[PDB]
């Protein structure tokens, strides 16, 4: 059950995370990478801070991936996987 | 020891991480909020993945801090701490 | 749009309050009756005093509805009808 | 013109709203917090529907408010203001 945070509000993703346990689903992936970064942590908090709290930061992971930029421009961005679970 | 990541030049809190490990650290804490967190995860890659290959992420925090807003409000930001050893 | 407050977990009802209002919602209504009402009231306030600060109580209804009883006598509950406008 | 609804039987806080219409008051005010604010509701439809009708809802306000437990626990209880006039 992954989750991808983009550009869009910070709530959007928070409730889609929601209603992912909400729907059941014991853990749920959340990836962002770039300048998202933050934001996929932001909504990590937001969750376990605003919403359900007991959930647990099973895991973090970050990494680096290439990225094909549409000027054709190829190159190295960070990304980071926040586990949560109840 | 650690390493407060904010917005000068990422080059230079590689450097400070490197340097920091140079000297037979034990272990180099990269810290950073808001925006920034995302730099602070290419700070731990960059450093990794490319200037001392062999590094490892011992562990990965995230947090939210409360501040004093400006007008006086109630604020707060998410915060993330990449610990690295050798 | 509408979102009928029964007895699940008062969660379920923000959530589903959140959702609506998440996909730009012109107006979500939160509608309840008997004991149930209470949770209408709560579900408004934890939406507009917590997850989504600023949402605005555009109007609020009472009502008595007939009902079918059970030994076939006569019966009825009150309602309560809470319209959240963003 | 205040009444306020707690546990006693409706009729207790029906009366004692139609007692103070009856005594002239232009505006009487129902309040109540926490599970009692259905029974509020139930005493605006009782009044309006089997004693006055033409009485009218002239407002409904819905807010929190903190509230201290004989066990020293403290936490946000709705409460409702339902305000009758002729």
């Amino acid at each position: 059950h992954v989750v991808y945070v983009g550009n869009k509000p910070v709530m959007n993703y928070v409730l889609a995370t929601l209603t992912q346990l909400n729907e059941g689903a014991d853990e749920v992936v959340i990836k962002a990478r770039g300048r998202a970064i933050s934001r996929a942590v932001d909504v990590a908090e937001i969750v376990r801070n605003r919403f359900m709290p007991g959930v647990k930061v099973k895991e973090i992971k970050i990494d680096t991936e290439e990225l094909e930029s549409e000027q054709g421009r190829r190159s190295n961005v960070s990304t980071i996987e926040i586990v949560l679970a109840k």
